[PDB]
């Protein structure tokens, strides 16, 4: 015991902003260079706050094993940066409660339901891309996100709600999250802020569609077995059932939480595959090898066996995780790689950086889905590959994501063959709140 | 292994000087406050250089056990700050050689010679203070240093040289060291500096008195057994004898090295004793108890048994060591209390601070020579009480010092009884190069 034995602090010559600019410009590069000079654990200032980063699996442990009362999640957010769910749900309530609601939702996303989803997803994907004609050059990112709002609406909300979803309602979801929770690092909690009228309005409006549908279901009670159901049935350790709000709130939250994350990932995979033409063909041939030369309507059980397409996703998520930082506020001193983190610091982990770390991953920057066949830190280490989180803090909708993407990409990979427009592989765009692919226009043509 | 894992660095708002002012104003206080905030090992800037301090016995170890090629002694000095010896001796030569010359000198300061000294010292002390009359108020510091130049000249140089020492020659010794080596911390090596004409002159002049006397001895070779002799006889692991210069150089060096150190200490003890009147009387009664009621001419063997007077010195040296910093330059990385000291840093230890450390010494700031009877860090720990240095780096003339002081103080304690002028206990004066007692005028009267 001595006093100051905290992690090395990187100084900035810019009094308040600190490193906010360098980080804002290119965070992964920033964080890598920092690792090289200061090791696995270090502090620095951005926009008045002190951040302490945990790099590599060993140190990343502290966050992944933490309890929300030592390393706090709600503390990280502003009225603006709070992830959108609803009143009385998620960040609007105490953690223990939020945890319970995630439980309820998790039990909703099960093998039973997934089986129903696969065919819905495939039908939607099939119908959507019909409008793409025989060939052309179009924005896959924009397509994929326009689609995923349909597919995920259907699977997670049920056909009553999905039927009500015209492009006027789709437009309202766009209003809902401008992606702000990804920007929490930049905007500190203390800033004065006006009401976000556009958001609060669309929420009110969308929430109202849910009331109308929670109505219809609670009346005629037939054989409908969807996520919506699971929820209505569910109750707390209370015994108390979910109010109508809670139901809509956590369902809206759920769709959003998965919306951008998925389209990012989907588009990126699309380009990786379009760049390595061999690999693309290969998991197209695996479509026949596994599913059968005639290409039947898709099933959940085939998905379990599309092992290349599975590694292509896994590998996409390694090089392009849609959630770049996981972030918690120190409320009680913590010990990591020798150091003590004083309460006050925002403790952070970067999926992107851990998954790319120069002394763990061979060929760090390479899109090689075969790497998971040899040895790798994915299995080798506890927390080197953590795109969905890890320990106590893992994404509830991990599995649905794999269902949704795999289906969509299969279906897509069937209808079309893809490649880059002029050898142009899309560059990362840090300028959107959630990192998007720069100019994601893709060339496609009918497959044979 | 990570890169930056050096001791905590204390920042200063003054670009070059850094802490030179705060330290210059009151170094012990500075260093204590630093220990409280940063622990036993910490860095800071003074006058362009980086100093790393080792506080407490555990860390102080690194310096005391070091080798001059890892932690360098010559690197610490300027042409100005170099301790004065002579050409071809001490800092003017490589360390191994200097070490050999210290050896030669150490074997000179032995039990045989000490026995001769005691009576010389006592005679000198007796003769000197005769001019003080029956009572008055006079400067003991000025007296003690005027005297010690006589006593130590006699003992260390021999009566040939001591006879030549009139106040014109005494004045030349004053010219020799203005005490500058104590200021090394303040004046860095890189400064442009003119020749120190006054010094170089007095050295030349004093050195010349030595030639005349090395002459006389090397001629008629009779029964004279003094330190001077030991030297002339001595030779290196070479077999090579000491040149005439080397002899004068190391003898001059020797006298100076002990000159100020001793008078500081003597004066301080004088005031400690003058403030605690009980204690003074007590070791005056111990003068009879041990030496005999009639008070014979003093002998070496009685000195060995004046155990209170011995602890009063020991205790004086604890609270007022004349050498405040021991200082070495890192030439190869070193490890202390977890940390790595990069080559470049001036690694430092403070006798004063170690000997006062708040969590080792009970009653830290108290003049209580009895503390060495109970438990204490003096014996308790390896390097808590290190006024003469320790490990490989210990003062060769430690013993002679105890002889000289003990004798002088005995003799003094006999002739007179002392006390403070108006309850005024002299305050430390950091403004002289070597820390002196502020306004060291003392009241004395004949003893009975
Ligand atoms: O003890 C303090 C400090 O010690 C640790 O820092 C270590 C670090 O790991 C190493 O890198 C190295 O430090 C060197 C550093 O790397 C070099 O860059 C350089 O540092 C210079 C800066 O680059 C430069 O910007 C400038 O600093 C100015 C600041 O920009 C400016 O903000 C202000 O300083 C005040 C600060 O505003 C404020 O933060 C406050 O600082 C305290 C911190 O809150 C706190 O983190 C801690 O700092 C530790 C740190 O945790 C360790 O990692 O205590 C701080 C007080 O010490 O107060 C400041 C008031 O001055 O203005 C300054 C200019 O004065 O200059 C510096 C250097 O001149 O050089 C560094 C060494 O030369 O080693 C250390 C080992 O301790
Ligand atoms: C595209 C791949 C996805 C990735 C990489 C991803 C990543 C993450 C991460 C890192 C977390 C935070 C874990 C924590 O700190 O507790 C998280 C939380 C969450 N995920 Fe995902 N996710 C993805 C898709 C989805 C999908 C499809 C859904 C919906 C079915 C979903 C629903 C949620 C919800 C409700 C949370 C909690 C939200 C919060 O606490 O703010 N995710 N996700
Ligand atoms: C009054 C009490 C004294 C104290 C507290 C004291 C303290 C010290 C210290 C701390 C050192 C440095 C040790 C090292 O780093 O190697 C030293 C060196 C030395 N001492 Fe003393 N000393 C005292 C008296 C004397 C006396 C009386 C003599 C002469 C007989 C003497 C001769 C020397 C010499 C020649 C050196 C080496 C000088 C150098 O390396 O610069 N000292 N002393």
């Amino acid at each position: 015991p001595a006093g100051v034995k905290s992690p090395p602090y990187i100084f900035s010559p810019i009094p308040f902003l600190g490193h906010a600019i360098a980080f804002g410009k290119s965070p992964i590069e920033f964080l890598e260079n920092a690792y090289e000079k200061y090791g696995p654990v270090f502090s620095f200032t951005m926009v008045g706050k002190t951040f302490t980063y945990l790099l590599g699996s060993d140190a990343a442990a502290l966050l992944f094993n933490s309890k929300n009362e030592d390393l706090n999640a709600e503390d990280v957010y502003s009225r603006l940066t709070t992830p959108v769910f609803g009143k009385g749900v998620a960040y609007d309530v105490p953690n223990p409660v939020f945890l319970e609601q995630k439980k309820m939702l998790k039990s909703g996303l099960n093998i039973a339901h997934f089986k129903q989803h696969v065919s819905i997803i495939e039908k939607e994907t099939k119908e959507y891309f019909e409008s793409w004609g025989e060939s052309g050059e179009k924005n896959v990112f924009e397509a994929l996100s326009e689609l995923i709002i349909l597919t995920a609406s259907h699977c997670l909300h049920g056909k009553e709600i999905r039927s009500q979803l015209n492009e006027k309602v789709a437009q309202l979801y766009a209003d809902l999250d401008g992606g702000f929770s990804h920007a929490a690092w930049l905007l500190p909690g203390w800033l004065p802020l006006p009401s976000f009228r556009r958001r609060d309005r669309a929420h009110r409006e969308i929430k109202d569609i849910f009331y109308k549908a929670i109505q219809k279901r609670r009346q005629s009670q037939e054989k409908i077995d969807d996520i919506l159901q699971t929820l209505l049935d569910a109750t707390y350790k209370d015994g108390r059932p979910l109010t109508d709000d809670e139901v809509a709130g956590m369902l809206i939250g759920l769709l959003l939480a998965g919306q951008h994350t998925s389209s990012t990932t989907s588009a990126w995979m699309g380009f990786f595959l379009a760049r390595d033409k061999t690999l693309q063909k290969k998991c197209y041939l695996e479509q026949k090898t596994v599913c059968g030369e005639n290409l039947p309507p898709l099933t959940y059980d085939q998905l379990k066996d599309l092992n290349l397409l599975d590694r292509c996703i896994k590998e996409t998520l390694r090089l392009r995780p849609p959630i770049m930082i996981m972030m918690r506020m120190a409320r009680t001193p913590q010990t990591v790689a020798g150091y003590t983190i004083p309460p006050g610091h925002q403790v952070c982990v970067s999926p992107t950086v851990n998954q790319r770390l120069k002394d763990s991953w061979v060929e760090r920057l390479d899109f090689n889905p075969d790497r998971y066949l040899q040895d790798n830190p994915a299995s080798g280490e506890k927390f080197a590959y953590v795109p969905f989180g890890a320990g106590r803090h893992r994404c509830i909708g991990e599995n649905f994501a794999y269902v949704q993407i795999k289906t969509i990409w299969s279906t897509m990979l069937r209808l079309y063959e893809f490649d880059l427009i002029d050898g142009y592989f899309p560059t990362v765009n840090y300028t959107t709140m959630i990192h998007t692919p720069e100019n994601p226009v893709i060339r496609y043509k009918r497959r044979s």
